[PDB]
């Protein structure tokens, strides 16, 4: 395919740069580790390499060098719609190049051929109790499809070649990515919409087909296209991306790797913020603000009182972000265009003005600003995706774009098994001088 | 005494030390990071803290301060058997104390009441195609039981408290550990023994009951006790244990964390060496040494041929170990005792002598010495576990002892979400000074 | 001593006989084929070889040289029961030796460890519609278990060897024979006893444990033991035994072979005469005799009127037998002892007196005597096995004793693929002169 | 225009022929039986009658009087395609007439109506472990559908009439024939193509719809159409057809009968040679000829070394053919047209030149010529059917065309239960004079 040939070019161009870094510059120091960081989840340690995306603490995320506004402007749109083909974003993440219309359409045609869900995935999901969390189902679905792994067949057949290993990884990535929105939709329908299902429409693009199978009309197609691209990657040190990278580093295939990643993304400190903001807003409109959009003043003192209590404002702060999330800003522009009179949005917006001043002064949070999780839910809710637990599956679908692109490159560049060294508490006391 | 009270005691003693390290000695440097290490999978970077086990490059694994000989010496033994209660090593990894007889039997009895598998686990495994890899089934079994997570229930009901979060994690760790041998045995029977199942026997310890459910006579009960204890932990930095830790650090429960771990352990660079060594040894006895135990001399030269011909000796070398793996030694001791005449073992025994000198002379492999995987298979094979892919599942059962003990402690000490920083190739080049 | 080594010795003795017959007397003629016989199902043609049993037209079946009375006399009995260990008859068919008590106890021990039904067999039976006929369920259960075939794995792994092939076959025969009663019982329970199952008792013999699992008290254990022994074999030329031989002659394993055999045994001209007889007797009692035992003379006229109005007496006549079936006589001895006052048995008994005189007089029926099917039903009904369709499944369980012994020997003696030649009607018309 | 009415005409004018042979010429001798034949699987004994096809040792197979060039030439062709309607071939096997366009279309309409696979067949095949061999699955699928048997229901309801019985048998044959390619395809998808399914195209003929559901592009539709016709029958004496005839003879319905047939076709001595040839060629190319299309002389000496070493050349003998299989020749013509330069075909093509002279030179094999199995594999492989075990299922689909047409005729002519006589080894020894 044109995509695969383009990728093989980029790989041949990139490889000598990595080889040279190891050959001539291997011993150059880039960071230190303190006791604090060792106890505190490797916080800040520059110890991972990816070219898929880079998370500036100030400017936010860039995808292959591009800002979010650049991505959304440059990528070919789906004919009729506001937003890019998600396929074209995948193209970008894999190659580094913005695809032409022709190039995106090629990827779109190939996703259509790979989109069908194995019947045994449905069988497995029906055998798991219907009351299982949808992220458990989503991770199980991915894992069961490890049976189809081309990377795994290639290894087990003794065909492993370090120059070539990326190739079956790419095929697995294409297979898995094409299917993840059908898996997610199947889980949504089976749990929440009376277990009635809408057939994949073989003429729609990934995002459009996802909206179709979920059973949500236009413009949910664009909501999803936007959503998937914005969640696509946040460099490789976040828990889900890292988990995939780690597991993949042992030459586990992408089904094992992305299943594992979703076990991490299900974690309350990673995947749950979207819905916890939405809930706290809703619960705030209910109890505090008399059931309507308040005034800037009334809101002002609600936040001030919340903070002095000892309580926190959800969807604000981040472990790496220090300014306004540009993923937040794009969600905001979609809302402003499409649901300006939604009560929940209005509260979201006014939180935008009020909450930052009040805690850059308090100065207690390091990132006194909104992450994307402050804006995602109100848009989902608006279109009737009310099933909070499910929001993380949407994240799961989105994040596969970057993560699976990352696993192809990990393999392209022959990155080694990730295996840091442990130390004991006693050893830490030794170094500290106790 | 009661395991959970004993653990609370240890948690209350341990917590001040961690606090003091962060409060007064935060910024003490313990290591550096180079370009080579960022590219090379964090190799050698000291950036993980666990007290369960510690891997010494020269001396090997120590569990809670103890070497393997000490562990096998001090842990109370199953009446009528060679090896310790697997339950007593769990007690050790959790508490730091060698259990008395009272204490181990309390764990043994508590596991007995937590052994039975949810029936939907069997339903789920049957719905997965039967030609699914055993490790895929093993990870899925674990994952489906996240429906039962007490930690998840605790969190989702709003009860998360930093001081007490370890308690539901403990309950899940006890629930899961108790079941993993039955889940593995289910998978072994369903795939490889015509799908007939031998019920759990509640008068048997974990390891005895494992051999029972697998359908294998004595001394496979001890083979299993020893294997699981040997494979129980290898500090936190190995891929499987690290994956559990990473995932749970986002406050994902143990079912999510341990399923993710087995996704990593299924990897060829992590979980396959046992069966690759064995296949190699069998393929060598056949097509290279005339279906026979060779002479020390012929093997000496066969090895030299293989290396120079551009290949590797499997089950030799390690990322962290730099001398003989004492897990290998404990396996060798078992084999010398119980199968001295087994032809495969003889080659394994002979390789022990021949290979380290040759590898060392070449000065290529930093660990010219064997790891456990060099030894585990001839033992499994001997007793009739011929199903190579299932060896990794034996590994998964064992490795849960330390990983789950570690997750309890991660939550006890409130260890933060693991979130290192990525950098790009362009950034490395900048720092390399080549603009 | 141990069965397999005894079988091995027997095989070593029999081989040179076979080898000599072929090297030296290959061209000796032993029969002809006529147009009548080509059209009429190879009737009477001497074209099969087996030593397990031999059907004598006048004297009936002999098992390994023994009559039925001799078999039931010499075979060791189950301690405290009337009838032999079914395991002991198996030993006899495999080896040609009456086993000692010690030798039968070794086969019984081995059957206890081979008895368990694979869980997927009952998954498959539940997926099949519950309204499926029990012989379809029976053949399917056997066929599913060909996944476990040691002979098939032996072949597939490239280990086929003229000399040793019988060894995997023996292993498969032991595995299958051990399970067949259990498969039968499961079908009985799942279809006709409300789908509640009674577990195997591991201290019971094949026969006793079959009755246990079926849910039927003593003496149905001896009913079974005797039933299975009487149905164990009828030379190799009957449809079911011949089907298994034919199929296995292509080196298909015993599961394929015995499943196909049950496809033949299900046929109305092979497997149904038991139930057809019983239904006929029960209709006869109710309508034609006012629900009451007739007199010898009342029945003699009923028989005559039935015959002379273009109907047959079911359970009399055979394709090969020409005298009273000794298997019928054995059922009768059991019924006389255990249920003499049974009305249905009283009609069966009188029919034995009255019918043969009348059939021989008319001189139309070449075997004016009963076969076993005239008698089996009234015993089964007496003990509450009323589910007519199931009776064939009992036949299947028993016939496997001789058929699986026969397959073991077929491969021991390297019997070639069975492949006769076909002709057309045109060619018969040419043979005949037109 | 109705097949059933035409078949009733053909049965009415055939029945007196059969009657007369029995009435007047029953005693004419057509063959002998020797010790060697009785021991050696009825080898060569003329003991079976069928009119569907006849295997001349020198001409090879004729279908209803016609040669393969004649069938392929005269049967109406599917529009747009190269090959005849498979449905047209079934019409020929049933009636003996080559169908008009109107006639074949009628049959194509009837299969379109009867083609749908029962959902419980899928249920059953899912509950059977996915690692079961596809032929075990194929045989189970057929077996499970005896639930639907018209013939069985007609018998069970007491309607059996020896003049009329061919009629529900025909209905079962049409039903089952229409469905077998959908069963095969389902098995192929669920085992080998990730358990995703391509729906039946109701506008396609049998062969075209098979290729559709398999997921293989034109021209595999013609490959299949040709494959199925070529494999359609090989008279009644081959193991699979014989097994079906035998079981059916006991008035077992076609589902029981064709299930049992596929148990025999699964056998290594009957169903595997396609696989076994193709593998041997592949292995030879790799191991023995350094991975290249060899010269005529390189291969000749390879054959000579293989043959003198006592190892055999697969796909070049037969128990009945004594000359080149015309089935082989039609495969060769197709490949000549459609895949000239295929390396595996090149080797097949050169083998056809080289092997026969060498083979007759030593004069040990009775048939020093190819059978169809020497050619089928390179064609399936060319088109991406690489799953060797599945090739026998293709065989099973094909062979049903002849076997089921035969079972209809068996019942039309009221052919009797097949039940030859067994003898013992002792009895062979007496006759020999030992």
């Amino acid at each position: 395919s044109f995509l695969k040939e383009k990728l093989a070019e980029k790989i041949a161009q990139h490889r000598p740069r990595t080889t040279r870094l190891l050959s001539e510059f291997g011993n150059v120091k880039i960071d230190e580790v303190t006791i604090s960081q060792a106890i505190g989840g490797m916080r800040g340690i520059k110890s991972l390499v990816t070219d898929i995306s880079y998370l500036d603490p100030e400017e936010g995320i860039r995808f292959r060098g591009y800002t979010i506004p650049e991505v959304l402007e440059k990528l070919p749109k789906v004919p009729g719609a506001e937003m890019p083909y998600v396929e074209g974003h995948f193209y970008l993440l894999l190659t580094g190049d913005v695809p032409t219309e022709k190039e995106v359409k090629e990827v779109a045609e190939e996703f259509k051929k790979r989109r069908a869900l194995p019947e045994y995935v449905k069988d497995t999901l029906k055998a798991m109790p219907r009351d299982t969390h949808p992220m458990t189902m989503f991770a199980a679905g991915i894992l069961a499809m490890q049976r189809e792994s081309k990377f795994a067949a290639y290894y087990n057949a003794g065909k492993f070649n370090k120059n070539t290993a990326w190739e079956p990884m790419f095929e697995d990535a294409m297979d898995l990515m094409a299917r993840l929105p059908s898996l997610g939709a199947y889980i949504y329908r089976m749990k929440y919409k009376s277990d009635t299902h809408i057939p994949s429409n073989p003429d729609l693009d990934l995002g459009g087909d996802f909206a179709n199978m979920m059973g949500i009309d236009k413009p949910y197609d664009d909501v999803a296209r936007l959503y998937f691209i914005l969640h696509s990657d946040h460099e490789s040190g976040n828990v889900s991306a890292h988990t995939a990278h780690l597991v993949a580093s042992a030459l586990s295939d992408a089904y094992y790797a992305y299943s594992a990643a979703m076990c991490g993304l299900a974690g309350p400190l990673h995947g749950l913020a979207n819905q916890e903001v939405l809930k706290w807003i809703q619960e705030t409109i209910d109890k505090k603000l008399g059931g309507k959009v308040p005034t800037k003043e009334e809101l002002k003192k609600f936040v001030e009182e919340t903070l002095s209590s000892g309580q926190v404002i959800p969807g604000y702060g981040h472990a790496v972000l220090r300014k306004t999330d540009p993923r937040y800003v794009a969600q905001r522009e979609f809302a402003l265009k499409h649901m300006p009179d939604d009560p929940i949005f209005q509260v979201v917006s006014m939180l935008y003005e009020v909450v930052p001043p009040i805690l850059s002064s308090l100065g207690k949070v390091k990132d006194p600003w909104p992450n994307v999780d402050a804006h995602s839910g109100c848009i989902q809710w608006h279109y009737g995706v009310v099933e909070y637990d499910f929001y993380t599956v949407l994240f799961g679908i989105g994040r596969a774009l970057g993560v699976l692109a990352n696993l192809v490159w990990d393999r392209a560049l022959g990155y080694a098994i990730e295996r840091p060294k442990s130390v004991t508490t006693d050893m830490l006391e030794k170094w500290a001088g106790i």
